[PDB]
């Protein structure tokens, strides 16, 4: 199993999530953050480094689906602009839903 | 060491923070998200997002099944949408007053 | 690869960042949380008050960085971070398995640099 936290432009929530479900994905946590990345907060084009809004989705997955939502994301995201977004995939040992106690793959499942 | 997430429902922060507390878990952060699960947040094809919390609890090891217990048994009810609980691992824990590493950042006194 | 995530205290964060920037250390992601440690949010401390339990407002700082640059790290966010007093914060390092830029689709060291 795998989490997938990507952190992408605000406006591009809508696309993103629909493909990741057109795809098959079944669950996903978002919340809003700040941040910079290599060009500290700056768009235009003094070191005065800003932070900008961005969205955090945090989906987890099965190890076989993962080139799949980073796929998705990288198609719904991508603009060609700086500040486009970042995405960090880490283990994950185990998964529990917790209404039912189903673990792991069952945990991750559909409805 | 071991991080817990558990995503569950905001109003249920209380009875998880009594149940992890009285059972000797102190240490806790807790955010604002939004998500859903496999009803795509329906509570009745649109897919919406709803409000929850998510806790993070880093621990030993040899306290991970009982902090999945107490939020399991804080936070299950048997409505869908209770929540979903995630493991993961740390290799590194460091108390920033102090210096102190892993073992010694996690536990009390 | 690391996730470096650090619970601070809020006023703390632009010298934590100064402190990180200069060092070369350009990328990090910033959120509002709330917690408590093992004082369970209280400065000041009652006889049968160890099973009340408040939350404080901190923030949560996360930084991706390559396995030989954790050390950097740590250093600058404690050195930026300590005040001396109970609640200065927490940091959690975790593996990362890949890091990709979505502007390029370039992966990890160069995803990180
Ligand atoms: N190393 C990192 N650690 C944690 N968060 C990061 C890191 N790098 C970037 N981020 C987060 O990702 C968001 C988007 O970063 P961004 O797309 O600017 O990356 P970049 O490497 O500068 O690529 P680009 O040159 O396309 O802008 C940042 O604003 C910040 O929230
Ligand atoms: N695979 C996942 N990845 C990341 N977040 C998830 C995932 N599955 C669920 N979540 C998050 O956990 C919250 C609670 O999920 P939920 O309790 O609805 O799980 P479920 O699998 O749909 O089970 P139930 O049938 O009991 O509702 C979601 O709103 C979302 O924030
Ligand atoms: N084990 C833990 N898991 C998850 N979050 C924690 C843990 N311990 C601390 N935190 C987070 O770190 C923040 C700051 O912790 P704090 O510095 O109070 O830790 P402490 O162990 O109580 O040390 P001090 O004795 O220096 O207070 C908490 O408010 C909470 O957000
Ligand atoms: O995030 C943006 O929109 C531009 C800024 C950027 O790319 C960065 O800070 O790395
Ligand atoms: O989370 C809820 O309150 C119900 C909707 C749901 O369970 C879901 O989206 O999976
Ligand atoms: O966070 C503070 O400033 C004091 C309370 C504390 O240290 C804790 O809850 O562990
Ligand atoms: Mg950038
Ligand atoms: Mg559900
Ligand atoms: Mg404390």
């Amino acid at each position: 199993m795998k989490k997938i936290e990507a952190i992408i432009r605000p406006f591009k929530l809508d696309e993103v999530k629909i493909a990741l479900v057109n795809a098959g994905i079944v669950g996903m946590t978002v919340s809003e953050v700040r941040g910079f990345g290599r060009q500290k907060g700056q768009t235009e084009r003094e070191y005065t480094v800003e932070f900008l809004q961005k969205l955090k989705l945090e989906i987890v997955v099965e190890d076989a689906q993962v080139d799949t939502v980073i796929d998705k994301i990288v198609a719904a995201a991508r603009t060609g602009e700086i500040g486009d977004g970042k995405i960090f995939v880490s283990p994950v040992d185990q998964t529990i839903r917790i209404r039912t106690g189903e673990k792991n793959a069952d945990a991750i499942s559909a409805w």
